[PDB]
């Protein structure tokens, strides 16, 4: 058949994906800005296809429910068809590469703390060992899945703090824990994907911190559902962007170009 | 029709796979250890295959020629049906993936530079102003085709540099990069992947340094056949043994258990 209009799926996330101050002047995929905009249009670009960019439903990246085995967020739009590609910070994980595929990383990443400035934290040990500073990640997606399956012991412990530890530790949103740290005082640390962590350090008032080694050792992938012709084209595509210096190029651009913190 | 022993190409370069110092006494599979050994088996065990470690005949990873149009090294092995599945520091590039099947990586790494201690460079920008240190590269591999290929300005002058430089700034082995770098008194600098930079950083005579940020960010990865029925539960394989801090405690074996440069 005819070529037909890609559907995409993404979230609004910065600095992935933003609305443009100036949003309600404009129309379709022009009223949206940042790094994951850039991308697909260069995806697209390399690709030849035209595109539509859309936000997933439901605000989630992709679990299963393991009553229903329903697969909710962009995976679950992936695997039902209500879009042919999501280009977000989707993290590769197993479970999800058995539903959908990835392209090879566009981003390298893993798991880090967040502090407030002057907070005497320099690693997830140090966090495991005591309750004084408290703890947690996002209420839903790869960070808090990994403290939930993880059986090494250091993290094992952390999931179970952070399971039973009151007030809740978890949040809602990223704003909602870079907020909570910034309030806290020093006691309260976020853990949190390094990018972002890298991307709100540059951030006024410039008052966070990435400390310590990451945990794992990760990468955002594009998705598609599973056997899409789509598929072999995009990923060839990030890893032209990639050899090209291209995606460098685009996390300097959104992170540190126009940083706040100084140079 | 009924399982067969799965041909693995491998190449000898250490950490990743070496004869053990008794390998005489010994056979088969066990004359080797390191790095890519253990990862072998730990994907053999995970997928439920047995399997055969080969030694890739011409000693390279995989390149293209211009006029004859045939693929070389362990690429080559497995584009024309000799080997199964490769198992090597191999990197994930876009000529490759046209032709053979990548997992997902297993180790990160980027272009990098090791230096003599007390050499004054700390960038490729820096050696790239200047003559009097010579740098090159091994003479086949992807690191030396990032240099031939790039179109990013400090690069491709780097690269102009190294093909009219003398007396020749190409060596054939790692080895015989670490042994000029350690030999020639400040006036030699290897750039070289930087999983290898990080591993002879901690080898007596504890000599080199690895200086700058990576040129480039990029991945290791296990190689199959196009199509390859092995090529989906291997890729699995991976992504479950990064995901159970598998992987980065066999970096931490190979690489800094047993350094022998200090704590
Ligand atoms: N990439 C994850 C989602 N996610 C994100 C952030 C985080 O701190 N933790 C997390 O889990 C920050 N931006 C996305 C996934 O794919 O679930
Ligand atoms: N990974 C490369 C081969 N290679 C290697 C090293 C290097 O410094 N540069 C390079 O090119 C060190 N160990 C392998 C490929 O796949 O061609
Ligand atoms: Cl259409
Ligand atoms: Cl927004
Ligand atoms: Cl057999
Ligand atoms: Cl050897
Ligand atoms: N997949
Ligand atoms: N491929």
């Amino acid at each position: 058949g005819a070529n037909k209009t890609v559907v995409v799926t993404t979230i609004l996330e910065s600095p992935y994906v933003m609305m443009k101050k100036n949003h309600e002047m404009l129309e379709g995929n022009e009223r949206y800005e940042g790094y994951c905009v850039d991308l697909a249009a260069e995806i697209a670009k390399h690709c030849g296809f035209k595109y539509k960019l859309t936000i997933v439903g439901d605000g989630k990246y992709g679990a299963r429910d393991a009553d229903t085995k329903i697969w909710n967020g962009m995976v679950g739009e992936l695997v039902y068809g209500k879009a042919d590609i999501a280009i977000a910070p989707l993290t590769i994980t197993l479970v999800r590469e058995e539903v959908i595929d990835f392209s090879k990383p566009f981003m390298s990443l893993g798991i880090s703390i967040m502090i407030k400035k002057g907070t005497p934290i320099e690693s997830a040990e140090d966090l495991s060992k005591q309750t004084e500073i408290a703890y947690g990640t996002l209420d839903s997606g790869s960070t808090k899945e990994f403290f939930r399956r993880s059986k090494i012991a250091v993290f094992d412990k952390m999931w179970t703090y952070m399971r039973s530890a009151e007030p809740s530790v978890f949040v809602r949103t990223t704003a909602e824990g870079v907020a909570r740290v910034r309030k806290s005082k020093g006691k309260y640390a976020y853990l949190l994907e390094s990018t972002m962590n890298e991307y709100i350090e540059q951030r006024k008032p410039c008052d966070t911190m990435k400390v310590g080694g990451n945990l794992d050792s990760k990468g955002y992938g594009i998705a598609t559902p599973k056997g899409s012709s789509l598929g072999n084209a995009v990923n060839l595509a990030v890893l032209k962007l990639n050899e090209q210096g291209l995606l460098d190029k685009l996390k300097n651009k959104w992170w540190y170009d126009k940083g706040e913190c100084g140079s």
